[PDB]
């Protein structure tokens, strides 16, 4: 089983860092490390968000994000162990996560919760995602959900960051976004199409829907569920 490779320990997956201030992207880029990435402003391939000077006009908005620089000190790490997606706040900044679409709805409710300091946290798990994928390929359910996207705010917990929304990072686990792809252009015919997984030393694979969803099966063997 292909597939089975997204969990074997030193396959690197690739993340697509994508930042934003004042809901407009100012940087973005594509990593690929061994022991994850760190959004900067210790292990981990630092990911250095760009001064608002190089973007912004608003004299109010670039101080804030000036003070979020400032707070990230060792940076949020996120990085993946087995099937599941760590996250680490390093610095003084309090960091909040949610895994919602390509892009993050305003939507009235709170995060999923906040990237703990002292020690890692639980952020995503492949086993639910995959399950669902399964379910989505059947047409009986709805493409699972695969962007995290972290709001920074600032080290004094007054500012209420997830409600401005000021400073948003969405990060994109390549392999998981070119697995969904596959679903969906899959169910169009019959015959094969090609997969990049998106990991260290692999090849694209050809496949064709039932192929790929007998290994989506089997993949979901190679995973823990509560």
């Amino acid at each position: 089983n292909p597939l089975k490779r997204l969990l074997v320990p030193g396959e690197e997956w690739e993340f697509e860092v994508t930042a934003f201030y004042r809901g407009r992207q100012v940087f973005q880029q594509t990593i690929s490390c061994p022991e994850g990435l760190r959004l900067v402003g210790l292990p981990g391939w630092p990911v250095t968000l760009p001064d608002p000077g190089m973007s912004l006009t608003d004299r109010g908005v670039m101080s804030y994000v000036r003070h979020v620089l400032s707070c990230l000190g060792g940076g949020l790490a996120l990085w993946r162990a087995g099937q599941w997606l760590w996250a680490q706040r390093l610095g003084h900044c309090h960091t909040y996560w949610a895994v919602s679409e390509e892009l993050l709805p305003n939507s009235g409710h709170g995060p999923d919760g906040e990237v703990p300091k002292d020690k890692e946290g639980g952020v995503f798990d492949l086993g639910p995602f995959i399950v669902d994928l399964i379910t989505f390929t059947e047409g009986s359910g709805r493409s699972p959900r695969y962007a995290l996207w972290f709001c920074v705010g600032e080290s004094w917990p007054q500012d209420q960051p997830w409600t401005k929304r000021l400073v948003m990072v969405k990060v994109v686990p390549t392999c998981l976004r070119a697995l969904v792809e596959m679903a969906r252009v899959g169910g169009a015919s019959s015959l094969e199409n090609t997969v990049d997984l998106h990991i260290s030393n692999s090849h694209p694979l050809s496949l064709t829907s039932d192929q790929y969803k007998a290994y989506l099966q089997d993949l979901v063997e190679g995973m823990d569920f509560q």
